[PDB]
């Protein structure tokens, strides 16, 4: 909590396929939140797997 990010991209950014992305600077914690209307374990597929 209060933490921050900036930087979302840092290599780390490849956690996603095609969705949101958020470093958590202060706490370095690389973690890419999903889109929408997308799917896959990552969110690799897109839609059609509802």
């Amino acid at each position: 909590v209060v933490s921050h990010f900036n930087d979302c991209p840092d290599s780390h950014t490849q956690f996603c396929f095609h969705g949101t992305c958020r470093f958590l600077v202060q706490e370095d914690k690389p973690a890419c939140v999903c889109h929408s209307g997308y799917v896959g374990a990552r969110c690799e597929h897109a839609d059609l797997l509802a």
